[PDB]
């Protein structure tokens, strides 16, 4: 059981939050960069990113939380679309994550991704494509979510 | 800082969770007590209820989930309306709230209740009620919030 | 990462403190009722009782919690002994934890039980024993162990 | 309720241990330097400290976290003493925290500091220094507490 602040939502140890109001990919990284974790002391020492997924399992919640937040928007096709932190560079094998975190999830609905060079993903929560991710243009303007700083002691 | 399940949200000890699919006040307090908390060992110990309220902080946040988790369907007026666990028996001051604990906290919009006997309290996030509660009649069909069982050490 | 009152200490969503003044086994269990589990409502819903052990990891935990918790206390044979809820019957299989959970694992040293019928089980920190249990007899006096109510959310 | 690791313990959303093997000041800064707090992607974000202490709340339960703790230590006189993260430097009003906070709560006892310049702040448990803190000198070997990095969500 995760610990999250007020009107996030926790899963394994990390913190999101859904926003609606729709955002190019840019400003939405950016609107998620103004949550931060600090020291007590007074230091920022971290920012809050678009969410990464790193698994079957956190790729399912997500699909719920987006599902079960907005029903009235699944479509039959791939509407709603959700931004998550993927970006797709030159090669389509160019994946990085917005956090820095490693792609060592692979989440894209088949055929995808398909609009290189630099799109973005995000969760296609309409019956098509079920949740899974399609790749699309930098400035479409979509729902987004965020992650909390993703934290852990080290105790080694 | 709280501890929920995924999917919930937590404030001050307490998690709750907005369900969007419309239902009578009856069976949306009937939908929160499929939730529970048991003993590892196996023995039902506690129900969830719709969300009790018991002060400004409580009942702001509350606004905000709603406010926030539905900013499509807020109008300049009282809606949405969004139960919550308050119930008004026969004289408009016999308020119990289902989860049993005390009625110490006034959130009511100017007016209200005043459609007893046996109205049931909702969250009129409209800009006017702005958040504040409504009495409505009990087969009216809204969206909820549940609460999770609500506990606490005893160290005495 | 468990969350637990201030002064316990939480191992896999159970929480644990040593308490240091020599008991009983009845009056080391009782002492533990004296903690609780209540409904913010206010009704006692379910009580504390001395540790029970589930795996070698949490016994490896509780083991360390006494190590460190009394490394003056430490002696090469089996000293410190500290009661867990362990009671054993009369047949040296009829073996019960206190908190009604079930003896899904075996911790004894090599040779324990053996002072059955009625005898009890403790953490033996010494380095002959390594942590592993010794049954000793219920009015024997010794530092105990124990766990706050272990509860869970059901969702189904 | 404040989420700790296991054998630490948690006050107001930080989390302590108390460390049983004497080591003068500088060693045990050092020892609680070896705990940290890391991002998930990899990067050391924090430092384990001394404890610090800011309110009449916080130093009660440092107090009895070792009172309770070390219950055989405790007499009549100032004895025990345990660091924290105290340190005096030449004027006795340059009082500073290792961690970096600011030292906005007072818990000295009547006539400390007193040996300065570069004397160390200790909890002396003793019953007639009562938990309130003593300045001792930093090549003194004594029992401490840490603390784990302490940090919160900035959400502006
Ligand atoms: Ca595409
Ligand atoms: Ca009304
Ligand atoms: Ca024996
Ligand atoms: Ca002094």
């Amino acid at each position: 059981l995760t610990s999250c602040p007020p009107l996030w939502t926790g899963f394994n140890g990390k913190c999101f939050r859904l926003f609606h109001n729709h955002l190019n990919f840019d400003n939405a990284e950016n609107a998620c960069r103004q949550f931060g974790l600090a020291s007590c002391s007074g230091d920022e020492l971290a920012t809050g990113h678009l969410a990464s997924i790193h698994s079957a399992e956190s790729q399912a919640f997500l699909t719920e939380l987006v599902k079960t937040s907005l029903p009235d928007l699944i479509t039959g096709g791939w509407a709603p679309q959700v931004y998550i932190g993927m970006k797709v560079g030159s090669t389509n094998s160019d994946q990085t994550w917005t956090d820095g975190s490693s792609v060592d999830y692979d989440g894209w609905v088949s055929g995808e991704p398909n609009n290189g060079p630099n799109s973005r993903g995000a969760i296609a929560a309409g019956d098509y494509s079920r949740g899974f991710w399609a790749d699309v243009y930098s400035n479409n303007n979509f729902k987004y979510i965020c992650q909390l700083p993703c934290v852990h002691y080290t105790l080694e």
